[PDB]
């Protein structure tokens, strides 16, 4: 663990892009984490950023975070979900 | 096998959540409470996002915890289910 | 291969896809097969279906699908264009 | 490596590509251009879908061709860049 760092770095990444889309697209911090989260996981169903510099940073932000995301998502299902579940049904 | 079972149970239960919260809370009909959590979790997710706040928090939360769960079944389901089932149709 | 095997299994799937979207959702049917596409890829950069029946059988569309279509795209990948990309580097 | 610049190289000739088609074809500012293919074939893809059939055909053929490339990419940019840079960082 591994986990913790893993989890640590995401934070780090979400809380960038939060402040990034919030000063520069005007999001609300909300508004500007979700678009983080949606975009990395790559869920992402918003409309795009409206600024050429909301766009260049995005497109930056997407093949340095992605692989940081799945990692979490990763570790986060394989060493801490897997463990809680089978421990669930343990009778 | 088991794990296809659990695996599957498993996603019916994220989905039923999801389904109940999107419903209840974004006053969604229930079809389409599950489906916007159907293509979110499997990432399609091609519908506007949610408009209450309470609705983005848990979404958040939601994709994190569930997504690992959706796409596990879905490599079970193919590697368990569907390339056994699938293989055999081409026995002769 | 394998590969011809996953091949067909995708058109398959797709020309389904194909024919249903076009049918159900009155879809053209380039728009159709794009939908089913993006969908299945996951890109989704569509608006949703409009029928209740054009949901449900997208959900139940997903789950068999994607499996598939990664596996296509996989094989197509580690066993298509990487011998390709390395023959075209052979001096 | 060689295998990171070799993906590097060929991720950036893919986006290229898709830039100079959906700017040309499109009628795409560039940076919109660069954009849809990135979001597209990462998948993430939020914008709007392709209003020319010509897109449409391009956008499939190149989401096949193109998805593998970029992840494994991205794939060894995590696996081999980032986590070694990354690692130390917390070497003491």
């Amino acid at each position: 663990k591994e986990f913790q760092v893993l989890f640590v770095l995401t934070i780090l990444t979400l809380i960038s892009g939060t402040i990034f889309y919030s000063t520069v697209e005007g999001l609300r911090p909300i508004d500007a984490l979700y678009f983080s989260v949606v975009t990395l996981t790559t869920v992402g169903e918003t409309p795009p950023p409206q600024t050429d510099f909301g766009k260049i940073f995005t497109i930056l932000y997407i093949f340095i975070g992605i692989g940081l995301v799945f990692g979490f998502i990763h570790k986060l299902a394989v060493n801490v979900q897997l463990p809680s579940i089978l421990s669930n049904l343990v009778p």
